[PDB]
C-alpha cells in the first residue's frame, strides 16, 4: 500500500500518485489520480471504528451524501474499504478534486463584490436543497466551502449534520455544543440545541461578513467570549427579543449587561455594497424567529443577478428522522454499493 506521511493510505490500484492536501476529522486528505475516470480526485481517510461518536459522525455523513445530489454539495464518487467487516479498519471517501477552500482563499485574496455575490448565491442555493431535505448542516464555515478553478462552490462535511427538530430545540443556559465557535449563533449560548434551520443562516451571515473584510466578524477567543463579540456589534437585544427568551438564566444574563449600541454595518464595512449589508443584517438577526430564511435570502435584491427559483432545486426524498459494533456493521452495509 502507498504510505503517506508515515501512514497507510491504501486506495490502490485505481487511485495513484498521491499528494497530501489536509486533514479530515479522522484522517488525512489526499489528492490522487483516478486511473479509471482519468481525473485527479480528493480522498479522505476515516478511522472511526474504535469510538461510538466517530462511527456516528461517519455514518450520518455517508447516509446523507449518498442520497443528496446537488451542484453546490460535494458528493461521494466512491468509497474504499476492505471486503469484510473483520478486515475493515479504515474507510476512504472519494470526492471531486477542488482547487481551494474559502478559508485558504480568504487568508490571501481580496474578493471583488462580484465574487462575494456569486459565492453567497451558491452557498444559499446549496443550503436551500439541504434545508428542503429537513437537514441541518450545523458546521458551515469557510473551510467547509470548496472552490474549483472557475469559482464554482460546493459545501463539504456533513458529519455534524442533523435532522431538523424545531419542537425539541429549547435547552438551558450555557449548555455544551459542538459546532465551530466563530460561526455559532447567539441562541446556542442561551437556549438552543441547534435543531432549527436558523442556526445555518447565522453561519452564512458570518461567512458573508468575513468575505467582505477577510477577517472573522465575531472572533470569540473561547466559548464564553463568543457572545461578547456578537452583542458588541449587534447591540443589546430589544425587549421583544428578550421576552422570546423564556429561560430565566439566559434572560437574566442578558438583562445584567450594560447597554451596548448597535455598530452600523456600513461603518464596519465602508466598501461593501449597500444591498449586501442589508442582506447581512437580515441573516445576522439576533432573534432566530425573525432571522431571514434561505428561500427569502435567495430572493434578496443583492442576489437579483442570479436568482431563479426553477434553477434552485429541492430534495426529492427529505429525511424524516434520525454500540460501535452495530455502527461499524451499518457503515459496512451502507458502503456495500461501491464493492464489485
Ligand atoms: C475531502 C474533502 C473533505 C471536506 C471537509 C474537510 O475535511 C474540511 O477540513 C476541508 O477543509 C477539507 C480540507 C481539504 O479539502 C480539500 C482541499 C482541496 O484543495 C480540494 C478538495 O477537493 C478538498 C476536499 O475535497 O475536501
Amino acid at each position: 500500500p502507498e504510505m503517506v506521511r508515515g501512514q497507510v493510505f491504501d486506495v490502490g490500484p485505481r487511485y495513484t500518485n498521491l499528494s497530501y492536501i489536509g486533514e479530515g476529522a479522522y484522517g488525512m486528505v489526499c489528492s490522487a489520480y483516478d486511473n479509471l475516470n482519468k481525473v485527479r480526485v480528493a480522498i479522505k481517510k476515516i478511522s472511526p471504528f474504535e469510538h461510538q461518536t466517530y462511527c456516528q459522525r461517519t455514518l450520518r455523513e455517508i447516509k446523507i451524501l449518498l442520497r443528496f445530489r446537488h451542484e453546490n454539495i460535494i458528493g461521494i464518487n466512491d468509497i474504499i474499504r476492505a471486503p469484510t467487516i473483520e478486515q475493515m479498519k479504515d474507510v476512504y471517501i472519494v470526492q471531486d478534486l477542488m482547487e481551494t477552500d474559502l478559508y485558504k482563499l480568504l487568508k490571501t485574496q481580496h474578493l471583488s463584490n462580484d465574487h462575494i455575490c456569486y459565492f453567497l448565491y451558491q452557498i444559499l442555493r446549496g443550503l436551500k436543497y439541504i434545508h428542503s431535505a429537513n437537514v441541518l448542516h450545523r458546521d458551515l464555515k469557510p473551510s467547509n466551502l470548496l472552490l474549483n478553478t472557475t469559482c464554482d462552490l460546493k459545501i463539504c462535511d456533513f458529519g455534524l449534520a442533523r435532522v431538523a427538530d424545531p419542537d425539541h430545540d429549547h435547552t438551558g443556559f450555557l449548555t455544551e455544543y459542538v459546532a465551530t465557535r466563530w460561526y455559532r449563533a447567539p441562541e446556542i449560548m442561551l437556549n438552543s440545541k441547534g435543531y432549527t434551520k436558523s442556526i445555518d443562516i447565522w453561519s452564512v451571515g458570518c461567512i458573508l461578513a468575513e468575505m467582505l473584510s477577510n477577517r472573522p466578524i465575531f472572533p470569540g477567543k473561547h466559548y464564553l467570549d463568543q457572545l461578547n463579540h456578537i452583542l458588541g456589534i449587534l447591540g443589546s437585544p430589544s425587549q421583544e427579543d428578550l421576552n422570546c427568551i423564556i429561560n430565566l438564566k439566559a434572560r437574566n444574563y442578558l438583562l445584567s449587561l450594560p447597554h451596548k449600541n448597535k455598530v452600523p454595518w456600513n461603518r464596519l464595512f465602508p466598501n461593501a455594497d449597500s444591498k449586501a449589508l442589508d442582506l447581512l443584517d437580515k441573516m445576522l438577526t439576533f432573534n432566530p424567529h425573525k432571522r431571514i430564511e434561505v428561500e427569502q435570502a435567495l430572493a434578496h435584491p443583492y442576489l437579483e443577478q442570479y436568482y431563479d427559483p426553477s434553477d434552485e432545486p429541492i430534495a426529492e426524498a427529505p429525511f424524516k428522522f434520525d454500540p460501535k459494533e452495530k455502527l461499524k456493521e451499518l457503515i459496512f452495509e451502507e458502503t456495500a454499493r461501491f464493492q464489485p
